[PDB]
């Protein structure tokens, strides 16, 4: 069922590079984001999909650098995140957010809102598709300290604003424990 | 799979109250959210859900007024909601959020970002969850015109910030039609 799907997604740390078809992996986190809805149909996200090469420079040649020459003003963390098969960069098209707020400017103020709403809406639903296929993923945010470098070396529009970083790949060790709140607590019926 | 239930959710604007278990989708709503990930954990959405006179009550003399006695300084549009089986409107509670932002001041900026994207999360969770059941809704945002209203009706605590509201029920008639990106345009592969 849809709910046990749900149930399955979970954050894991341990990732490897054990993935049987890179092609079919692609293609369904494509399908994920296709069929998530956006405000007016807006279809505001973007990735940047790295696996291999991509992947490894990412992790060794901008995040790792940049957040040791960020400290002085860690591992094995990043290589954690490196040894995963790939990452799923998210950004939100702040292009298309401004011309909807210019073309509806009676709702200027909820674009971003429902831009932002609209990045955690494909990101867990690329993740929940990926747990689907036996893989794992865990979601970073070194946003924004490394916007700049992954526009320059990806040559991005300036107008993708970065939200989230997915790395995923083989499971390698299963998810930790995880509580829940009281029902009372957050949910309300009244008929 | 779970790229069908996916596709299968859709915008349904023709709603009935032809829903046979009311007990079974108020269950499967609540799992919608508990099996959603959040930032920390924090499970900071909430959830008000109305059936039956409740229902009527949010449309008739919540909404409709509040938005006559605003236009001055609608059907069958709400018509059309009212019509519906019910609304479940959801919160993000500021008060754990103001907390995180004490206790972890170094991601301080950033829990208000986390729980908007929670708040897209568990919105299409349940959303999609409800899909399955063969039940259509749709998302609509009177917030936060409404917000004040709601809460004193309901007498919900003033830390619910209320997001959206997703009127759900028998679907009566089918989604339209809908168009998609070229995938050029928003996926780019690195290896
Ligand atoms: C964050 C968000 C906000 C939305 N706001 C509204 C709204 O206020 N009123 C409405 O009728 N539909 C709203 N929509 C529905 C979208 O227009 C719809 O999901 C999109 O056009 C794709 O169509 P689909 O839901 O049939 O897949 C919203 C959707 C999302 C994800
Ligand atoms: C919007 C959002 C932001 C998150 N930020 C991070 C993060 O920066 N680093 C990290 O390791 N996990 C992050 N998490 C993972 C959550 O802590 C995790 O989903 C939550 O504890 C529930 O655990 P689960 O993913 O195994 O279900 C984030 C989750 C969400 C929904
Ligand atoms: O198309 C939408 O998503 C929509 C419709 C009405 C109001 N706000 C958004
Ligand atoms: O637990 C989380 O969600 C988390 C972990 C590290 C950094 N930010 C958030």
């Amino acid at each position: 069922s849809f709910i046990k799907s749900l149930e399955n997604r979970r954050t894991i740390y341990a990732l490897g590079r054990n993935v049987q078809d890179e092609e079919k992996v692609i293609e369904t986190i494509k399908e994920a984001v296709r069929f998530s809805p956006t405000a007016f149909n807006s279809q505001t996200g973007r990735l940047l999909i790295l696996t291999g090469d991509a992947q490894d420079k990412l992790w060794d040649e901008i995040v790792a650098p940049e957040l040791k020459a960020a400290m002085e003003a860690t591992r094995a963390k990043l290589d954690g995140f490196k040894a995963a098969f790939g990452t799923i960069l998210f950004f939100e098209d702040q292009a298309v957010v401004k011309n909807l707020q210019e073309q509806f400017a009676l709702y200027a103020d909820n674009f971003p809102v429902w831009s932002e709403q609209g990045s955690g809406i494909i990101s867990v639903n690329v993740w929940t598709a990926l747990a689907e296929l036996g893989l794992g993923a865990n979601l970073q945010h070194y946003n924004p300290l490394i916007d700049e470098a992954v526009a320059k070396e990806w040559n991005l529009p300036e107008s993708w604003k970065l939200r989230g970083q997915l790395v995923f790949g083989s499971i390698e060790a299963p998810a930790g424990e995880k509580t829940f709140m009281d029902d009372a607590d957050r949910f309300i019926v009244a008929k």
